[PDB]
């Protein structure tokens, strides 16, 4: 095996088990009530060697405080917990609002991380695809999961109309295949829950191409390691934010 | 465009729009109450040129009976409607039971068809991946969606422990990555709702390999065209069967 101590001696963001974000259902229940979810998930990974060994203590506030007082002494802790908090601590809302009006607001999504990493041609574009129930563009709003600043805005061949928000703890949240944008420009500040645009099917052709694939929001989360932006699995943080849907009139 | 008439002049199973199974939410609601869902979805595709044109009549029993009396005259109708009924008409149950005990029975799945068809290395293995909420093998039962006969049973490198059921209308239902099998052998008859095995994470190595990917059921549906078995999208028929979960004690 490779122990938590050993893992903490090298940069953690590019380690495959960190990128995968392995979170058991026990831990998902716990995280919804945690004051500092990035810290606690980070401690959970250290204590379980990224779910390779059993969790020794109690999955509880006092169990995590005990782990914290130990692990914070480690060289490497500061960078590691900052990476965990960058993913987890800035998320206030799920990216798709719930409907205030009596209108369809259903979406569906799965953890595709292991399918995408192992012979996928999605290299650098790995994330979570949030699928529209009503397969029509320009209908589901997309809101910012976090506070932050608009870092990128425009077309990419493989992302269609995308927008990127850099959140205060340092992660880059990537929203792709939009049908249209909110009134936002690079450099503008955003608050969590603010409109970023509407879910679409844009991409895979020249600028402005639509209709080539089903309507969905592609969500990516990226952390910088050295000069490289590294994708990490958004699925568990999305599950954590599942019941935090901002209420909006769609139509 | 290509009209319904034109489409009906060539074998329909290998046509990309047939394989994709495009079914609007209006049609999904209708299909749950339809006596002959294969017929009615087939008529819907003919009348809309596979959702390329608006549906001219009323999405209702009388609208479909009217379409039936017209389209049944077409050379090609017999083979085409048999293909539609082979996918739709034999499905009595969703493949994952609901729990009678107070135990986790949640699953998640998306329409991955267009993602898999367009530069996917899953050629011939396209289907729907039904993901376990509780990511543990040997826990979720897998039951036969249809009556039929066990046609194949054993290991495949890319399917792990798989089992194949040929349903009475002629489709082959493919269940893959199982952790284990029910007491069944090739040639045995099955009834819809019968246990086939337990959802696993088997595959991607020598016979019996487990643990290389998340626990999920891979479901495929195949129709024979000439000598070839052709995969078709199971997602819409799964959605149709969503509320038809057999009740089982899991633990």
């Amino acid at each position: 095996g490779v122990s938590g101590f050993q893992r903490l001696q090298k940069p953690v963001v590019s380690q495959p088990d960190f990128r995968r974000q392995p979170v058991s259902e026990t831990m998902q229940v716990y995280l919804k009530q945690a004051a500092d979810p990035g810290r606690d998930v980070g401690l959970y990974w250290m204590a379980t060697d990224f779910e390779n060994r059993r969790f020794p203590g109690k999955v509880s506030p006092s169990g995590f405080q005990k782990l914290y007082r130990q692990w914070r002494n480690q060289t490497g802790w500061d960078a590691y917990v900052q990476s965990c908090r960058a993913i987890w601590n800035d998320v206030k809302y799920f990216p798709i609002p719930q409907s205030l009006d009596d209108t369809e607001d259903k979406i569906s999504y799965v953890d595709s991380w292991m399918f995408e990493r192992n012979y996928g041609g999605k290299r650098g574009h790995e994330g979570t695809d949030i699928m529209a129930e009503k397969n029509t563009p320009g209908y589901y709003p997309v809101v910012s999961m976090t506070d932050g600043v608009v870092t990128e805005k425009g077309w990419l061949e493989k992302g269609g109309w995308r927008i990127g928000i850099t959140a205060p703890t340092g992660a880059y949240f990537y929203y792709a295949h939009l049908d249209s944008y909110a009134e936002l420009e690079k450099g503008d500040p955003v608050k969590a829950g603010d409109l970023l645009g509407y879910m679409g099917d844009s991409g895979y052709g020249e600028e402005g191409t639509t209709g080539e694939f089903p309507v969905h929001l592609h969500l990516g989360i990226y952390l910088k390691e050295g000069t490289e932006e590294i994708s990490v699995n958004p699925y568990p943080v999305l599950r954590y934010a599942e019941n935090a849907r901002i209420k909006c009139v769609y139509s």
